[PDB]
């Protein structure tokens, strides 16, 4: 028998696009499934095959959420100031206690006014949602809810810190105060989610408790077995996708009488709004001695292409990856597991919060290099793509991973979990 599954996410990329991998897969299976979000993705969510309902028309009078959403450039356009001029640990010291994310805490009232409305109205089987932080309506509503992680998983475990970047090499000296900033800064994320589970009565929890069952998305051979298990309830998805080598893509007739291997470069759609970053990267780019695809993002009419490479704003990475021989990314979850299905390398240069997890992550496990912006040159990054392409085992341990993602039935599992939650109200 068919459920009524439902979904929500923040109003971001990354969290959209986990629930719309993991609905495709629901919908494969025969149930009907609704996504909770904002008009601005109706489109996309619809496109899937999916009922849309906005969260917008479910909102309390005094809350009506749009007055309260983050301004996303201001936030992206600070972030790359930051990290172009200054360390990780510079970055934390200059945040002074302030978290990467507990500034968005006492604006996400007006989501879960229209989450518990919703729910109540359309009564599904479970929900399922992929938040930065646990929210009261998850523990009010009459039906399992189920949170869904896309971020860097480090954060399920009881080991090192999120959002810093930590190398499994950094020795204590070199962690030790950006560890301590860190922790400090996580303090205000609980103060902060204590005040808006006091204003809905509802007990505080961490901001990642899975009451009966939570999922996060992310590669077994990149997961943190290392520091033992994630926390109760959690169980792995290691990816929403599967292998896919033929495809429509065709190569741009500009690159035709270049030489050179296929290389991929994009910033996601967030970071590459601002131009300053691609501009920066591109510019040595016309002297790398390759071919280059180039996702330019929202304001990709401005973005200056060398003869070198064709850019487009809307770019099928899914369909293009497998044609690539390197894929230089922002270190989003989504593309590393798209790069790492498809078999290919990476080279991280990491932008915002748990992408610098991802970053040192691809590093760590001999997937790609780390390149920072603080320290940014021409010379580092030509010599980085020189090394990442010649070098044989870092093929191999991306080769390595590509196969055993194939291999998974974590979906089949994951898919039996949140079918028999919404049947049975338990596992």
């Amino acid at each position: 028998k068919s459920l009524k599954i439902l979904f929500t996410a923040l109003f971001g990329p990354g969290h959209l696009n986990a629930c719309l991998g993991i609905g495709s897969l629901l919908r494969k299976r025969g149930h009907q499934i609704y996504f909770a979000h904002f008009p601005r993705h109706r489109a996309t969510i619809e496109k899937h095959g999916f009922l849309f309902i906005s969260l917008l028309d479910y909102a309390e009078p005094e809350f009506p959420i749009v007055d309260m959403l983050p301004d996303i450039g201001i936030i992206a356009k600070f972030a790359f100031e930051r990290m172009h001029k200054l360390t990780p640990l510079e970055l934390f010291r200059h945040a002074s206690g302030k978290h990467t994310f507990a500034g968005m805490v006492n604006g996400s009232k007006g989501e879960n006014y229209a989450m518990m409305k919703i729910v109540k109205e359309y009564k599904p089987d479970v929900c399922l949602a992929d938040y930065l932080f646990n929210m009261p309506w998850m523990f009010t509503v009459d039906c399992p809810v189920i949170p869904v992680k896309s971020v860097n998983p480090i954060e399920l475990y009881n080991g090192p810190p999120a959002l810093t970047g930590c190398s499994i090499h950094d020795p204590p000296s070199v962690r030790e105060e950006i560890e301590q900033l860190a922790r400090k800064s996580e303090l205000e994320l609980e103060s902060e989610l204590e005040k808006l589970f006091a204003h809905f009565n509802v007990p505080l929890v961490s901001y990642n408790y899975a009451q009966q069952l939570g999922i996060y998305i992310y590669p077994g051979p990149l997961d943190y077995k290392e520091l033992g298990s994630p926390k109760e309830n959690w169980v792995r998805l290691d990816s929403s996708i599967r292998s896919t080598e033929i495809s429509n893509f065709e190569l741009p007739e500009k690159l035709k009488d270049k030489p050179g291997k296929l290389i991929y470069v994009s910033m996601g759609s967030l970071a590459s709004a601002v131009t300053e970053l691609l501009t920066m990267i591109l510019t040595p780019l016309a002297n790398s001695p390759h071919r280059f695809i180039v996702s330019t993002g929202p304001n990709g009419d401005s973005i200056k292409l060398y003869d070198n490479m064709w850019g487009d704003k809307f770019i099928n990475q899914v369909a293009l990856l497998p044609k690539v021989d390197l894929f230089i990314t922002h270190g989003g979850s989504n593309s590393l597991i798209e790069g790492l299905t498809a078999g290919k390398p990476l080279i991280a240069i990491p932008q915002f919060g748990d992408q610098l997890d991802n970053a040192q992550r691809i590093a760590d496990l001999g997937l790609g290099v780390r390149l920072n912006l603080h320290e940014f040159s021409g010379e580092k990054l030509l010599k980085a793509i020189e090394d990442v392409l010649n070098d044989e085992k870092i093929n191999a341990n991306v080769a390595r991973v590509s196969e055993e993602l194939k291999k998974s039935d974590s979906k089949d599992k994951v898919i039996s979990l949140i079918e028999k939650l919404a049947r049975d109200k338990k596992l």
